[PDB]
């Protein structure tokens, strides 16, 4: 019973939820389907208040009236994703792993408006978990971990770049003594020369086993933080607008997720017969029916969940998970017979590949895998 229950997570949130001050009636906003997403941003960026944003939502698209609220509202959230979250305005660029899921673009400072459009986007959001509504936007696991103002890691840079987390993680498990490393960008390492220093003089100190940590973190503030902190920031303002902050911090990243993109169920027998097997693990091998009884077993949230941690995302693209995508190219899900059973099975979201030990028994097996879909760290 001390365990994470994400519905209990949800009334909770909800029953702190509706506790504010002079909302009037409704929200009034007269839309054109084609014209939306401009049409929007001046209405919503137009607000005296945010305040007004939390009344009920009355929509009307192209002057049509009578039609259900609810209905009218969840459409016209479901085209204003379509149109916010397509990375051909230049405001997100897809991730490296795997493609569909977003992140923020560092050069959508392009447009020198920016900076509004993420904090309407921000708004939006939070007009969509606030009316307990659906965005079709799916972002990267940091951007869920930036929402909740928590710390950014090295395995958070694994959905970001490639080159990068690999490089770090080689770093870091490896001496960079013999590799005569400085505080500044290696383009041996990163493949980019620009290289500029870390630290004041970076290039003449050297990073050993001591200043691992000190140089990787300046390594992920400069790359991912820096850059994408102003664009994030005016998200963040524009989404705590209406959710407040200190009140989402109930939910992890993954059950954020949730919260903002929703959570659907998942096709079992579809992801059983499109899932591939590596390191001699047949469909009948014992291992393998044990997992399928527990991913059978297991509700909802939970796989999803496994998703996330294994996929990288909660979202099944339709029509199959035939069609699962994974860091460059399309990848099946996968499962490899990877090291001994005291040890926890691991995950890589660019292969969207899951290891896990021979475990001898059932019960074993069970324990293992909910103490790795649910992440204490150590």
């Amino acid at each position: 019973l001390g365990s994470r229950d994400y519905k209990r997570k949800y009334e909770f949130f909800r029953r702190k939820l509706k506790k504010q001050n002079d909302i009037p009636n409704k929200f009034e906003m007269k839309l054109r389907r084609a014209t939306v997403l401009e049409d929007s941003y001046r209405r919503i960026m137009g607000v005296k208040r945010a305040d007004f944003l939390k009344a009920r939502l009355w929509i009307e698209f192209d002057g049509e009236k009578g039609l259900d609220y609810g209905g009218v509202a969840r459409e016209w959230f479901f085209l204003i994703s379509k149109e916010m979250f397509n990375p051909y305005y230049g405001l997100f660029e897809y991730s490296a792993t795997d493609n569909y899921t977003l992140q923020i673009n560092p050069n959508s400072g392009i447009n020198p408006d920016h900076l509004s459009y993420f904090k309407f986007i921000g708004r939006v959001a939070g007009m969509a978990v606030y009316h307990g509504k659906l965005l079709d936007g799916f972002f990267i696991r940091p951007f869920y971990k930036m929402m909740l103002h928590k710390p950014i890691t090295l395995h958070d840079m694994e959905s970001v770049d490639s080159e990068y987390y690999n490089s770090l993680r080689w770093i870091l498990e490896n001496d960079p003594t013999e590799l005569d490393l400085r505080f500044i960008i290696d383009e041996e390492l990163f493949g980019q020369t620009h290289q500029h220093e870390l630290k004041n003089g970076g290039s003449e100190i050297v990073v050993t086993n001591k200043n691992k940590k000190e140089y990787i973190y300046l390594v992920i503030q400069w790359r991912f933080v820096n850059r994408i902190q102003k664009q994030m920031a005016a998200f963040k303002e524009g989404f705590f607008e209406l959710i407040p902050q200190d009140l989402i911090k109930i939910f992890d990243e993954n059950e954020l997720e949730l919260l903002m993109s929703g959570l659907g169920d998942v096709d079992v027998n579809d992801w059983r017969e499109h899932t591939k097997y590596k390191n001699g693990y047949s469909a009948n091998h014992q291992v393998i029916q044990w997992f399928w009884k527990a991913v059978l077993m297991m509700d909802s949230e939970k796989r999803i969940r496994l998703l996330q941690f294994v996929t990288g995302t909660s979202r099944v693209p339709m029509n199959g998970f035939a069609e699962l995508y994974g860091s460059n190219g399309p990848q099946s899900f996968t499962v490899e017979q990877w090291g001994t059973p005291e040890k926890l099975p691991r995950a890589h979201t660019c292969f969207n590949r899951l290891d896990l030990p021979p475990y001898e028994s059932f019960e074993e097996l069970w324990d293992k895998l909910q103490m790795f879909i649910e992440n204490t760290q150590g």
